């Protein structure tokens, strides 16, 4: 660890900070994540997770009462990005590109039976090579999929769909989709957009374990309402990364094969550093 400078913090990951640090032997410019405290055989098979749309882990230092992992780094977060574009709206040709290679990652990380569980803007990195990955993974609600705000306790790859299923809506319309800030105004605000699920949409539904008789009977808005100006397979595309049941919300690989992405291309975009 020693072999390490800070150059300066990036920000609260999951089960740590991240630092922006240059290694003073090689000159290699990193993210390092310090970990503060089977987990070391979990996170050395991680190290083996190698796709273009992940972020790749390095090294793992285990010495001490201290585990640093050391990590790729990218100049810049989709939720920077984002924000940089809110005047214009990133391209669409750009929202394609980064939706196609984010489903690529996933399918990827999901055919490994590896789950990011919690997918925001905030952890996805972009450079400029018109790259995007996937990162922070192996309190915002906004992205939650509505079976884990139901107590599901072993949820599937459908929880990372629906995560990007509402940062797809918020790259086109400049605003969160489901912007709550508890559990349930996050689950009423699904409600609310989507209706209330019954078990017509999702059997099963109403035998979760934090699923309450209850809850108020709101009806589905038009789907035209919620993400214009989206065109036609957008929006079929999302209704299918935002269905219910988790058993009938599409796959990373079949999302892949979506009429939507018939003229996916690869932008640079423009970005200020
Ligand atoms: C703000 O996040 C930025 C901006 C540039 N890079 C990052 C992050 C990482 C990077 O370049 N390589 C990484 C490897 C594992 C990582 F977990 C990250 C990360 C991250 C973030 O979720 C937090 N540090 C922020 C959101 O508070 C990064």
């Amino acid at each position: 660890m020693e072999n390490f400078q800070k150059v300066e913090k990036i920000g609260e990951g999951t089960y740590g900070v991240v630092y922006k640090a240059r290694n003073k032997l090689t000159g290699e410019v990193v993210a390092l994540k310090k970990i503060r405290l089977t987990a070391i055989r979990e996170i050395s098979l991680l190290k083996e997770l190698n796709h273009p749309n992940i972020v790749k882990l390095l090294d793992v230092i285990h010495t001490e009462n201290k585990l640093y992992l050391v990590f790729e780094f990218l100049h810049q977060d989709l939720k920077k990005f984002m924000d940089a574009s809110a005047l214009t709206g990133i391209p669409l040709p750009l929202i394609k590109s980064y939706l196609f290679q984010l489903l690529q990652g996933l399918a990827f990380c999901h055919s490994h039976r590896v789950l990011h569980r919690d997918l925001k803007p905030q952890n996805l990195l972009i450079n400029t090579e018109g790259a995007i990955k996937l990162a922070d993974f192996g309190v915002t609600l906004w992205y939650r999929a509505p079976e884990i705000l139901l107590g599901c306790k072993y949820y599937s790859t459908a929880v990372d769909i629906w995560s990007l299923g509402c940062i797809f809506a918020e790259m086109v319309t400049r605003r969160a989709l489901f912007p709550g800030d508890s559990e349930i105004d996050q689950l009423f605000r699904i409600f609310r957009t989507l209706g209330t699920p019954d078990e017509v949409v999702w059997p099963g539904v109403t035998s979760m374990p934090d699923y309450k008789p209850s809850f108020p009977k709101w009806a589905r808005q038009d789907f035209s309402k919620v993400v214009p100006p989206l065109d036609e397979d957008g929006r079929s595309l999302l209704s299918q990364m935002l269905h219910y049941d988790p058993n009938k919300r599409i796959s990373a690989k079949a999302a892949l094969a979506h009429p939507f992405f018939q003229d996916v291309t690869k932008p640079v975009p423009h970005l200020r550093l």
